[PDB]
């Protein structure tokens, strides 16, 4: 399928997609329903980080009232990267960067202990966010990272 | 409780802990047994990212045959940061950084939609790594991030 | 609530809000009057770092004569970050950066001493600037940082 | 008075001071008693960010059992800078950096409105940390920045 | 007085001021003449680094034929910073950066010796450049930095 | 003359010179006295930024009691650079960096207006710091930069 | 198997391995012989980028005459990353960086055209360098990258 | 032949080439047919990294229906560099960067042993991507780097 | 003469000059004839790095058919810097950067040995590139750097 | 021939060779005499940037009275890079960095005009420095860069 070499074309669509989302007062849950795909995937595709299959591109473009160029651009493989500069300053995103700072060594250590030499894939990967109640009062986020284990074996 | 201003004292302890861990053929699962704490927490403390309560610090130092200077240093608040330079190069750790790069915009968007203005905490936070079988043959990692939702409320 | 993925929409609004503020010869204290919120909060929201509740958004848009697009953008959750590049060059802002450079270690030491292992929140946080007279002649600024203590508790 | 051109001599002194503090189980509040100086100043001086007058240098060296070369090194004007790289990774220190990221524009705007063109000094400056109770249960930190206003006037 | 939150408005004004300056074949000496202010101040203000009082702002705007948004923009407190990126590449500007690279240690050492612990202010500051003859034939620049000494006193 | 290829040899010499300076309780004015050279030059040479002529090198080395290596190292051409990282964090040095940030564009403009296309030299350069009294009470520093104008002429 | 959290221990082993290799006048061809593994793998392991299985670890340590702390370190999973700073300066290594700079966009474009959305793995990956004769007189290197195609499929 | 000083003119041409490529649903293999050049070269030229000879430039411009300015721009030598910032974030491109990070030291060591002191050229260089089947199911990419060995010989 | 504070005005002129150069099939050798200046100087001036004498500015703009706003801009002293970011990615430019990396220490050593303490000027400087035949077949570039020696003499 | 993976071994050798050169009061001209190689090559090799053939290594080790470890280390292929950080701060080296900043674009333009698409090699490269008198008094350096033209030819 067709791929994009830079991020500028998908950044403009995301600014157009978000404009329609705010003006029509739509949610990402509403946009992803009837597409057959997960919430995290469809939202990422709208933010220019994934390619939508052709039916989902038409389903989302109908809800937002998007052009036919918008349906074509939503199906293209993007140049991924959502944090300009690599390190964010926005507090909501930074907390996930901070988690990586404290538990980065720990994740590597436990992956090599429980799985072995290799990586936990970010491509053969599924992401899910779930809202749960805190037994001590309040709400909690339970973000799940599901990656296939790729071993590094000697050659 | 006592805090450390630099990371050098805990880096020396971590290099001593790792040397003992290899010579005694110990696992992080074996070091965490009988401490009452989760694997991710105890491992992070050994890697210089957390302070262990005095009972847990004494259990791991006994298994590793460490001095009493090791149990006291294990109980001090460290200067956190496990990734030198913020951005990793090691493939095992980098994959988690890549997850942040693609789904950073997606995580913020869905947190503000499902929770509202605020953050998902990295302090009121739990980490878990679980090994599961992949239906297509092979293994998968199910990393769970459980953080408290802290709202941004007007003042 | 609706969230913004980039800063460009709120940076344009800030230029429009500030242009109206100068043209109406208004102060941030006058714009903050009758909103129920603190001066530091409303000013930050006008500069694109916070979301205003709708009654406060309508009071400021009425004083400045802004359209209904402006009240909607003022209520959206922004992508926070007011210093482009993280490190300021403007002397007024840098002095606050310099305070962090000298007393950064000192703040951590005393936070861990008086409170314990954890953080002083920047989300459960209040800011106040007060003008007081200097006894050697002149005036002084008394900026107050009021943050909730979040402990790091083992898991 | 004598100044140091690099930070290495004072970093070694701080590492010995912290070692003595941990082994004898002393407090920064205990170390600052009988010096006549504030907690924030003496703590910064022990962390290599300020020069102590000789009575304070001798009082702290007696409590920690330091040699005469430590009393002399505590009195020299240091090369200030406590956060290596300018941007911290430790969560406790970062929260103060995050405050600067959100309210940096706000602090400058309100300084120019309440005071005028100029700066709030970091040299004619006092710092204070106070522990207070949160009405929702728990504790809060009340950090105070007290700086002299220096105006920028035409010449 | 009114302050600006970003540098973009003053960068555009500087581009118009410089364009008008070339077309009218005027000097910074001619533009600053009859304003009562020093050459370094008015030139810095025209380059977006200072606020002009309205009598000075109108005399310079009349000479260049600037619009009425420019006279108001010339009177606002800007977001200071004239070297994009902090370190210049242009040889004329770099030479002053290089002077700092070699004599930075010397300036700190001699200020603490001749004045004491503290700084030489950059806000309570006057700048002047004077052309003088070189005894071996040719010209020399005599740049004068006149800053108030602010001491660092214990608190 | 003999040159040094790295900065490590002169960085070690500077630390010994500064330690010796404190133990003899000498000032940079006392060390430069009877050398025939200016205070700023001799101070810079001791701080590893300049080469001393042998008569001056012996006069200063006798006062500090330096080895015979220091006498040769003081006469060798060093690898210049006194601010590690290019941008200082120490407040005393930064104020001079801030002067460069505000008046960098202004200095280039006035150099090209009063002198023409070219630079103000940092090699054919003289530096002097003088203490003067402030009519508003207090003291002031009058730092003078005297550089020869090198024109850029077509080739 | 045991993994390392930092690179410092393997860099010391690598310099000792290289010291022994030069001192004993050994080749990388000889060190990889009798291990059953490819030249590219064993050489990478000696440079701290891979873990050797114990039979290979003893054959290489016997040829260099290394202790038992070396065979244990040679079998540990390292913290990978051979170019300090990410970008090399040595011309031999840089030429490979330049290949990435020119053909980076082309590799992404052709991978998405010939394979589809996804990546070419660097973990399920083999490297080979082969010397072949250049028909224009001279020699050529034929470096082969053999990576598994991992698709990004919707979830 | 004509050279370009910046990448913007070729970046716009690449944006037009890609837009036309999507609308006619053409492949890079289809664009390269009948030009006599390799797939990797022609794709690189369209992505702004190479100059096309006039016959190839016209065959590709006819297929996309481009004007004569596009055929002239396709023949100019560009300012090479396809990864903005040197280090990519897109997963597909980063995998090749990671290959460089792990085997960079290995490539240099083995190049000096098998070839000698010198480089493997990135200019006298050919690139090829080949799709082959993975015996354990799936597909694999076989990217081949063919560079001339240039020795560094004394002068 | 008139100076520019930013590079943006001259970057647009360079883009127009290059477009006219390509459209008229002109060379830098043809543009530099009849100005009396060297090829390297005029070419640099067209690329925004030098100010052209007023007669030369008219001839080059006449040859390219540019308006007079361009020759007026061609006579302005620019903000120099032709490599955005300091380090190039284009291979042709990088090779000259690589020369600096290998022989930078060597140039300083030999300059201080043959000339003495000081610099080789980049302002009192001439550049020439000459095409010569390689005795072993092929062509060679002989770039000549002619800089005045400026001594560092004590003051 | 043996290659080095890091620069530390050659940095130590360079410090001993330079010490011996001063202690024997020798010049780089004297050390290069009787080696058959050019001044720039032998000087670069002593500064850790080139490998000397063993006859040249033995004449230089004999003149400086070095052990056998020096003769072996001078013949090893180093990890090249003489400017730590890529960008120098020492004025003598920076002037050559500044030359590249101004004339970088000009060199690429004239190389593509006089030679064509390709590079001027830094491996098939000669460096020479010659001292000439300035006609109006003073001395000049005439640095000559002699690089082979390597064309980029389509494949
Ligand atoms: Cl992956
Ligand atoms: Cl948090
Ligand atoms: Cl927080
Ligand atoms: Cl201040
Ligand atoms: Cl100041
Ligand atoms: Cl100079
Ligand atoms: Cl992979
Ligand atoms: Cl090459
Ligand atoms: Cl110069
Ligand atoms: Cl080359």
């Amino acid at each position: 399928t067709h791929s994009l070499h830079n991020a500028a074309p998908r950044e403009a669509l995301t600014d157009t997609i978000m404009a329609a989302k705010i003006r029509h007062n739509l949610t990402f849950e509403a946009l992803a329903q009837g597409t057959g795909l997960s919430l995290a995937f469809v939202t990422a595709a709208l933010l220019g980080q994934h390619a939508l299959p052709e039916p989902a591109a038409r389903t989302v473009a109908a809800k937002l009232g998007l052009d036919e160029e918008a349906v074509l651009l939503l199906q293209t493989i993007p140049l991924r990267g959502s944090i300009p500069g690599g390190v964010p300053t926005d507090p909501t995103i930074y907390r996930f960067y901070e988690m990586l700072q404290v538990y980065g060594s720990t994740l590597k250590a436990l992956v090599h202990e429980q799985f072995g030499d290799g990586i936990i894939s970010a491509i053969n990967f599924k992401l899910d966010i779930k809202k749960v109640a805190d037994p001590d009062g309040g709400e909690r986020a339970v973000i799940t990272l599901d990656g296939k284990y790729l071993p590094t074996k000697p050659f």
